[PDB]
């Protein structure tokens, strides 16, 4: 079970594993360890997988349930991870991006850390769901500080509309800087696992009207907490 | 001596005082108190003041030496205050703007305080002066925090070009909010005194190609210190 | 009747006129001419005016009915001008800002004219009025081109959120530039008249929470037309009546 | 001899051709067509190349001489295309991005076309040259956005506006749907049309070594839609 490093700050490929429900404990711990470290992990050659096999494999890692986003951040208890499989890919394009929000934080100048540590964003959906998340959250498992932003961010608490947009785009520019991202060229039998609590992702609509079907199993999450132990606030 | 507020966050007009080199200590203590409190103070009908009589008066406040700026912040020990007198005005226009950078800091959300308190800016003169000032200085006399920025800020330390211009303009917008500024319509024999340690100012070129003349006496200042007690840093040049 | 510039781009003071319904028709022509030329005009020491006499004077100019805005641009036929009179001023502060959107357009570099001439904007009251105005309207009387924007602007047609807000701030920066504005220190008896088809205005809340009250009389305006001659489009809400 | 589409707006892979001076002109015409259509073209498994044989193939196209840029736009007669080859790659990362500035222009809302057609940018290195923001491509006749990180300012606009409009343009240009990210493998060769693209290196390999051999071709002076050519300030 080798783990190939793809990029300096994000992405790893994992060889010598056949994803499925009947897997070894020691194997799973290598996967989680690689997931937490590299934020998104990839599995080639997984042509054995159907839905039920992918769902059973997800059950080991946790509890099963365009533009840059963390999935469902308008909700308070937003997903921990996702297992995504290709079933039907187009003849060209259809690649996907991931960004490491843990490394994003780490590389912030200390002034911007000061800012973000104490900053809170209003996440919403465009049935109206509203959550105030901290822009910085501590990762339950790794204890890493990770920026929490993305396209569900409506505004920052306290700041006016102009300041919100401007500061928002400042963070996203760092979060999605090419060095801090990985772009995956999907082939059949590929499976990506990403930590939704330390990443943003983005689909790319570069395959025209071609069909592109994927199968996604999303693991259960938990309410974020900032560096002062403050958890997220609900409204709607 | 009576002092009248002009706006809620800045400006005061002081009557009952003829400015000159020979003034009562108690009176100059009331002027300074008003200057520190209101950041800019205006004197009507000071027709007796010529260059020499102005220079004298300024010497009771300290030691004698268009875009929103704080005067000469590309130097480490930039001036504390200035006395500006009108002599030849235009027939219309030619007002001047002042911004209270102390009230600006106070109005900030806590997130932007965190930022500004720890943010440091490189001020330059496009002689090659270069100075790393804090974005927040503690005022030597009032102890108030004041935002230190303006048109001499080339960049912020640790941030790139884009982040800099972005945050620069975010700060300047809050500083130059109309409610945090005052526009002075110059009449002849008007004298303005402003605290350069707690303000920005801007001249308005709305008098076409008419002649304009003012007389400025600028006072010696000290090196700023951040909220932790760290001084500004001379990269190039020498103190004033 | 004298009319005095208060600035190169905007503002003028008019003295030598007792305002009221019994005004000399030739004097009204000079008022109107000044208003169109200088965008906002001020009268000092008009202590004789009241609600009734102001409304009467207004009727000679046209038909009667904080942050930078043109008045009620969320409607299609937004006012042509307004007459504003002080009744009760605070002891300090309370000054008001005007910006010249005609001068603003004139100063635009050619590329930015290309953009603005061809740019439309959705205005809204944040009742549910929603209107697509041109960012440049041709002025009925003067024939001048004026930038039409302000705080009611929600977005620009054909452009996404980021682009819209970015370009919006580009224009507002030019409009509200100090050179292109005037700030009025209100005294009792002061009256201000401005052309709402060629200006934005902004109240300044720099008087804490002291008591302030003005009285305003607003005139009827027409629907803006772009340089090509296309008129503003109503999406929701009725035009202004009376 | 086949050419495969990599993404809707940009990117092509050309398989079944050995690059070098020893190539049928008929193949060169099929390669040039792809380069003009797809803006960047990729050759897998070109293990048998070297500095001499890359240069010979570059001559068949024309006349031989990190952040989002078009190469050497501070110059006026800046390059037409480049042939880049991997000689020694890091163990991980080292990818490169290309953006299609022709597709960028086409996607613009009509108001932004008004602007960009009439807009001019001062390009510089930290030489100086005033280029049109929209150039007409000499071969294809397509209108392409011309910007990148050599742009200091736009002619007639102040610093703030220039800066703020610049990011509006670059944001569209570098929109993922308009780009391609290439994972470099041994013996890979890319040719890109520098007149219709931007490119960006990705420094995501810590302190590792990515040696690349580039061969750049001669390119003519840009012209705007009105026919006005670029003005040189500092030659
Ligand atoms: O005092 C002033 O600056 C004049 N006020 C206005 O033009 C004005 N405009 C609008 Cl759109 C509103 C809108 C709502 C309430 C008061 C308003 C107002 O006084
Ligand atoms: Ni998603
Ligand atoms: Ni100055
Ligand atoms: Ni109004
Ligand atoms: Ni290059």
């Amino acid at each position: 079970i080798t783990v190939k490093k793809l990029g300096s700050r994000i992405g790893a490929q994992i060889d010598g594993v056949r994803l499925g429900g009947d897997l070894d404990p020691a194997a799973v711990n290598e996967i989680r360890a690689a997931l937490l470290a590299h934020k998104v992990v990839f599995f080639r050659g997984q042509h054995q997988l159907d839905d039920a096999e992918q769902l059973a494999f997800a059950g080991l890692l946790g509890t099963p349930i365009n533009r840059w986003h963390t999935d469902v951040t308008f909700a308070a208890n937003y997903p921990a991870a996702s297992v995504l499989r290709a079933v039907s890919l187009p003849s060209y394009g259809g690649s996907t991006l991931w960004a490491n929000t843990a490394a994003a934080y780490a590389e912030l100048p200390e002034p911007l850390k000061c800012l973000t540590e104490n900053l809170w964003a209003l996440h919403t959906n465009r049935p109206d769901f509203r959550t105030e998340h901290p822009v910085v959250r501590v990762h339950p498992e790794t204890g890493e500080r990770t920026l929490l932003a993305g396209d569900f961010v409506r505004s920052f608490v306290g700041l006016d509309s102009h300041e919100s947009r401007v500061l928002f785009e400042v963070l996203q520019r760092r979060i999605t800087m090419p060095e801090n991202t990985i772009r995956w060229n999907w082939a059949p039998g590929d499976v990506a696992i990403w930590d939704n609590r330390a990443t943003q992702h983005r689909a790319i609509d570069d395959y025209d009207d071609q069909h592109r079907l994927m199968h996604r199993v999303t693991l259960m999450g938990d309410v974020p907490v900032d560096v002062y132990g403050q958890a997220s606030r609900v409204i709607s």
